[PDB]
């Protein structure tokens, strides 16, 4: 697809092998590796810490990456993050840049869930773990000098799904309140028949192939049938009443893109407060793997901000 | 519920006099009475001027409005403006305002297109106006300093439905070539039937019964009928291939918000680069009423912004 790809973000795709889940245990351990070559800096300005938390009942505690303001003077918002990698891959420490960028222009405590992955922990695990942290977050507000009122949650690709589930199962339990959902362009739909989701098939970082083994290795091989709940592909809801105001995103070569359309268009229609914006000429990912790209800075800049408004208005 | 309006649009939308269609030919008396009273916007960086060029058989004649950078030391892009009012009302000098301003941010030269106005001239007759205005525009490159390669079409609501019809229209005539089509918020489902047109129905600048009003005037009572061709109304496009770079916005507490979300969707999928911006709490027309808004400045930037980016890159 070279021509449709802005040319601020080819060179990048040249970069870097194309990702593969015939092999989730290699892909892993290659993501580590990758890791611990490129580890951050402390920023002064951000206090990071890890802490367990009990899980759902009769499942392990869940490991939480808590990111606080160096000077905390009055109470703050809360932003739940969750990471993506398809249900498969991932880890809170991935996504420490953007982490503390939120912590410092929208003055808020994130809390990060290392949620258990598929497919050793299928639907429901890495949900319940998203829930069990989210119910943490709001019984700890005191500790954390948080407001409970102004807890939002938000994620990416896979973290984007669990976060538009989580908004679903949090108002189905009359669960923990939720101010803000950010289910950035989310894997929703396990179905992968959208014309977007089958037209993306090579090396776009994300594409039908892995798209179909993500689904199966998280619903055990049920995706796409008549056995899978709303709160493991909310592309199935069919009530989207009384969410959360919800901020979203996705790139036009995303195969993400026309089931994030679709929520996008369902959630209006059920009443719910949503800004959306499609980025032309841009793929899965395009903004985490092309930080220099002006498209790139104009997307972090557009939700961190999202994150700044909604969780500080009046 | 009102409370979904963004705060910062409330008190315009409340000294609006709601719109009333029932008279047309009284509602224009009135506003150009109001424009009487009130000096046009100038500015020492745009050079004003009108000409009359070549129009369609049934209107051996056009006025466009034509704005330009005072200094002109190399080869410009060009934008033909085509203003709204429901395809029955206003003028260009309604829109000066923001002609220069695409002048001075994108510099380039605008062409703004005085079609006549239905119901006295109904389809087609304003979009061929629009047509024959962008002959012109394409055959006067070399006298404007214009580059016939990078002139794009642009307006809002009508206009934004005649950019979107005047963009299917050129591919089909292998009409003047188009770089970027810019159909703001635009009116192009003469079927006034989709979820945000029931929902819309207040004094919220455009709602239902006011867009019923405008397409039957348009149409000349043959709105919603399969007597409709897809020039006349975009919505019934099912071939969106070839069509130009596209950007587009909508306010969600706009009628258009269904129609805009469903042709983005099939431009996507026709494989046409596009940038859409759906915004929360905001209504028809917000950034023209409430210049003053945060989300009024953040979107006037976007399509401004748009506007400079596509007609300058490569
Ligand atoms: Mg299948």
């Amino acid at each position: 697809m070279k021509n449709r790809i802005d040319p601020e973000l080819r060179a990048m795709l040249d970069m870097f092998p194309p990702l593969n889940l015939d092999d989730v245990q290699a892909t892993r351990k290659a993501m580590e590796e990758a890791a611990q070559l490129t580890e951050l800096p402390v920023d002064e300005e951000v206090v990071v810490s890890n802490r367990m938390v009990p899980g759902p009942e009769d499942n392990p505690y869940v490991r939480v990456r808590i990111y606080e303001p160096k000077e905390k003077i009055e109470k703050l918002p809360g932003l739940l993050w969750i990471h993506g990698g398809g249900y498969v891959l991932g880890a809170p420490e991935g996504d420490d840049l953007l982490c503390q960028r939120f912590v410092k222009e929208a003055n808020c405590v994130v809390v990060s869930v290392d949620y258990r992955l598929a497919p050793e922990h299928p639907y429901p695990a890495p949900l319940e773990d998203c829930y069990a942290a989210l119910q943490w977050f709001a019984k700890k507000v005191d500790e954390l000098g948080v407001d409970a009122s102004r807890i939002g949650v938000g994620g990416q690709s896979a973290g984007g799904g669990l976060t538009a589930a989580l908004a679903l199962l949090a108002r189905d339990r009359k669960g923990p309140e939720l101010c803000f959902q950010m289910p950035l362009y989310p894997m929703i739909d396990d179905k992968n028949n959208s014309p977007s989701s089958l037209e993306i098939t090579g090396n776009l970082i994300w594409n039908h192939d892995l798209n179909e083994k993500g689904w199966s290795m998280y619903l055990d091989g049920k995706n796409g049938t008549d056995d899978v709940p709303v709160h493991a592909a909310p592309a199935r809801a069919t009530d989207l009443t009384n969410l959360p105001y919800t901020y979203t995103c996705v790139g036009q070569l995303d195969p993400f893109r026309d089931e994030t359309l679709d929520y996008v268009k369902r959630l209006c229609q059920a009443g719910v407060d949503v800004e959306f914006h499609l980025y032309p000429g841009a793929y899965h990912g395009f903004e985490t793997l092309n930080p220099a790209a002006a498209v790139s800075q104009r997307a972090l800049a557009e939700y961190v901000g999202a994150v700044k408004h909604v969780l500080n208005r009046e």
